[PDB]
């Protein structure tokens, strides 16, 4: 049985309940082709200048990604398309509030463009967050997902060019003795489609087998405001931050956050006041 | 059997193992009387101007604390004693690395001075973090503590003036049917002494019964860098931040963080580089 495919528009209310049951769902046209084009254009140069993931110049090397793989994060100051269109996506926010209502507010743990070179091997079958958030492994088996991953196609995803593998129902697995590529199904997607998985879904990047095709994806890990993001926006110029919506500002950690606790005392507060109130942080000021 | 009392100096290695077994330990002379005096002096005015915890002017009201209670957090820009002496405490850092080695880096979830007025009632018996981090309630019963609380006496703690109550062994309790003030013992302390509890230790602020005494404490919640702090240092002037040690800077979230994962990819990074490297953040520049 294949990965369930849903309309971003007409099947909006069905998307999270589908992921909660099956551990994966394809969101058809998650981003318009216009947004994909503008996103591809803005990140293109930064992909090319990006050193190898485990560069000796880096003080936080990624020793896991293929040496041919390029990951570009902190996209806000690079991409008008990302910081305006993607951060304000009505579909992403309905899904996130559906997923995270039991915990409270959510924000971006990481928004990264990844480019995978021709002949990039398949990743080992894995769950995300194990190289950054050891805490996640100490949660009760039945604990609701504290993070989810929108794997957005920025180029075609085919079995040939290394489309994502998922094991359906694997997000509910405690015994991992049946973990095999034999058990996987593929995420076949056009640019703008998104594969949505949880932090518990067993999955892997597919093997690039054409030897010619470059695969690119926008990976948006959304998580509860109680978990620390992989990436920082602390160094993003204040002018760029003050050009965003209040919603987009909160997702980048440039606002206080709230838990779902009946009498919440809040996160990232300043003597009972919010970041945005204290600093007199403006919003929607065109640069 | 009473709360175990240990020397900050000669019993350093014994402190965390004592808390892990009993759920509480008194650290005698955790801060020198000089540091307490300088801390009391610097915060004094900010305590007096602090509105009631649930002020209608506040966008993050605390509806839990007594209306007579005053809490002052984000202490770094207020107190030279706090940002230099307390944030660099050799005893606090040995205890925190002992406690949190399984998770990775740790930082300040909140450093607050609390002043409790004459005739302040005893708090209900509780565990901390339940009004800010719902996630903590979904951790496995045996999961190591993700946060700990140094309750430092800034004035004398007596049974008369509302010294802290703790139930010893209560940090290992799953069944809460025996939770009663009958089961508690008191934290009798001179200024500079600290009661160290975990996020699981059942405890409460004592009742002020003299009708004359004002009790004050410095509460330092230390937690793994994977959990979001209650308070923000985002609005702290860069000159003040650049006057701290690199260690103190990390504790305030003005640096990238690392997990204990063998091939850690890190937290609050910028395209494989740290906050401090990217921003060229200086340290120990006297204002
Ligand atoms: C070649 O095999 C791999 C490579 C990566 C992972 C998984 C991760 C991870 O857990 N988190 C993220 C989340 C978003 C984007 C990237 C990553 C990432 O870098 N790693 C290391 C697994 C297997
Ligand atoms: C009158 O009864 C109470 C009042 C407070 C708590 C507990 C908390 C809490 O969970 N976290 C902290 C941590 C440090 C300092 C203060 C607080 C705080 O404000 N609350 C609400 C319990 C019982
Ligand atoms: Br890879
Ligand atoms: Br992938
Ligand atoms: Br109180
Ligand atoms: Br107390
Ligand atoms: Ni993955
Ligand atoms: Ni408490």
């Amino acid at each position: 049985s294949q990965i369930p495919r849903l309309s971003a528009i007409n099947d909006l209310h069905k998307i999270w309940p589908t992921v909660e049951e099956h551990g994966a769902a394809i969101i058809e046209s998650f981003l318009s082709l216009d947004i994909v084009r503008r996103l591809n254009e803005e990140v293109d140069p930064f992909v090319k200048i990006e050193p190898i993931p485990a560069a000796k110049t880096k003080d936080h090397p990624n020793h896991i990604l293929s040496t041919t793989t390029r990951l570009v994060n902190v996209l806000a100051p690079i991409s008008k398309a990302y910081r305006e269109d993607v951060l304000n996506s009505k579909v992403l926010h309905r899904i996130c509030s559906d997923a995270f209502h039991v915990y409270g507010d959510y924000w971006v743990l990481m928004g990264a463009v990844m480019e995978l070179a021709p002949s990039n091997p398949a990743q080992p079958l894995h769950r995300d967050m194990r190289f950054s958030h050891p805490i996640v492994e100490y949660l009760k088996p039945d604990a609701p997902a504290t993070s989810i991953n929108f794997l957005v196609a920025l180029s075609p995803f085919t079995a040939e060019n290394g489309a994502t593998h998922v094991i359906l129902g694997s997000h509910k697995w405690q015994n991992l003795s049946n973990v095999s590529m034999d058990a996987t199904v593929r995420a076949l997607m056009n640019p703008g489609d998104a594969l949505l998985i949880t932090d518990s879904t067993i999955h892997c990047g597919g093997a690039e087998t054409t030897g010619t095709e470059t695969r690119r994806l926008l990976t948006i890990t959304m998580g509860i405001s109680q978990l620390t993001p992989l990436e920082s926006n602390l160094a993003v110029p204040r002018p760029v931050i003050e050009s965003l919506t209040p919603l987009a500002q909160r997702l980048l950690g440039w606002a206080s956050q709230r838990s779902a606790a009946p009498r919440d005392i809040g996160l990232l507060t300043i003597r009972g006041n919010s970041i945005e109130k204290t600093m007199n942080l403006k919003a929607e000021q065109p640069l």
